[PDB]
């Protein structure tokens, strides 16, 4: 129902949704609450977004950052937008990688998980945006 | 003049500045062209900032992406936010780091350069913003 890049995600996996922005969960989040905030509109590059979705791109990564924080029990966040093929970009739509911090922590087969699991992560995640 | 943590950034070094933000040259860069955008309020962590700076943070990031993007010739750019001491802070006051990225790049000494060469080199992007 949600559009991110060629693959429609399924709203099971999504934890918010915005007038212009929506964040969900990863299949092999790099670390637990590896999350993804990315503007409804699918662009391609960072400079693609008007003022209006910009804001509020970074409004609600604010947000999704001080839950998932909480939620999985980090003491920082590392926010990392990779804007362009250079720079890492693999799915051709802006999104900002939203990922709990602690320390010590470091930085289909991996951290791998069924649909289930992330429906079940994402629904805990939606508990703290009522 | 501006204020970046505990110490006074000279405006020499400042390109850009906004109603709630600026943005200036590194001493050290990582790359050519890896510069900082801040919110003029010296804040510690992300969630600090009122939406309205939020805002303001991240359209000025977009806009300074696309000028260094274009003046040290990248064809991408990494943004970059390290959100509190676990996430690699060292200074305390938020910052995104916007570093152009091009193909093959890879990512007191090193890159180091003298304040006239920052003074210069922020000179430069100030044109762009004219
Ligand atoms: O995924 C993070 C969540 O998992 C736990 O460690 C197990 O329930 C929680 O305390 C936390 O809320
Ligand atoms: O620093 C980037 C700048 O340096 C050059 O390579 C040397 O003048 C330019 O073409 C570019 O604008």
């Amino acid at each position: 129902s949600f559009r991110f890049g060629q693959h429609l995600i399924k709203p099971s996996v999504v934890f918010l949704k915005t007038e212009l922005s929506f964040a969900l969960v990863n299949r092999k989040p790099v670390v637990p609450g590896h999350v993804l905030v990315c503007p409804l509109r699918p662009v391609e590059r960072f400079h693609d977004l008007r003022p209006d979705e910009v804001a509020d791109l970074f409004q609600t990564t604010q947000r999704v950052g001080t839950v998932v924080e909480k939620h999985f029990h980090g003491t920082s966040l590392t926010f990392s937008m990779q804007d362009g093929p250079e720079a890492g970009q693999t799915v051709k739509h802006v999104h900002v990688h939203v990922l709990p911090r602690k320390a010590g922590d470091f930085h289909f087969p991996a951290s791998w998980r069924s649909e289930e699991e992330m429906a079940a992560e994402a629904a805990a995640l939606r508990v703290y945006f009522q």
